[PDB]
């Protein structure tokens, strides 16, 4: 009952039944409405600060690992480059022992020929040492 | 007019007009409420709605990014292990070719002391020819 607060006893005695009724709803409804949107904002104040208080650590943990991460790139690079040097020099240690590997096989293939050559020589010898020995023999 | 609402042509007549004026603002004033709040809820939604999307744009961002720079640091660490294994590999091959020379050097050392050995046969094969052949012109 809002009506007594708006208007006074002699006033209010003046209005048919059917008249406070349809006013004393009407009144209530609004004032149901206002309490109404009250509420509903209240939970939805609540629901959005929530939210933001979350996606907020989401971005926290998001900033911190990228920083972490690129750190690690940084280390990589480093240690990357480090090597890379490394490598070049023990590739300059490979070349220079292939070719004195490849000087070595070519002496050895060399000295090779030199000994069978020597050994053909040595052939022409002994038989030229047979024909004289046997046709020695001869006069003997 | 927030009376007329309420109630029909023929009963709001019947009512004085001091009435009437007397509901017109304890209506106007709640009705004036129910506006303010719906203003500032809508007013208050909209602030909200902005600032998620402002803080959800720099998480999107430093998503995007983090997920470059863990492409990026995959891409070297990988990187990282396979120069580590070619450094692996060509140690080996360089402990294989310095075993293979150090054994050349024994084989060429040999190889000229069959050579030596072999023109020191030569010789003695072209002094005895030449005495066989001084023998047989002696005979002859």
């Amino acid at each position: 009952a809002v009506l007594q607060q708006v208007l006074e006893r002699t006033e209010l005695n003046k209005l048919p039944k059917s008249v406070q009724n349809k006013l004393e709803k009407f009144l209530a409804d609004q004032q149901s409405e206002i309490d109404g949107l009250k509420g509903r904002h209240e939970k939805f104040k609540v629901e959005s600060e929530q939210q933001y208080m979350e996606i907020e650590k989401r971005l926290s943990h998001s900033q911190e690992r990228l920083v972490n991460e690129t750190r690690e790139c940084q280390s990589l690079r480093l240690e990357l480059e480090k090597l890379n040097n490394q490598l070049k020099a023990l590739t300059e240690k490979n070349k220079e022992l292939e070719m004195a590997q490849d000087r070595n096989i070519a002496i050895q293939s060399q000295m090779t020929r030199t000994k069978e050559e020597l050994e053909a020589e040595k052939r022409d010898l002994i038989r030229t040492n047979e024909r004289l020995s046997q046709e020695l023999e001869y006069l003997t």
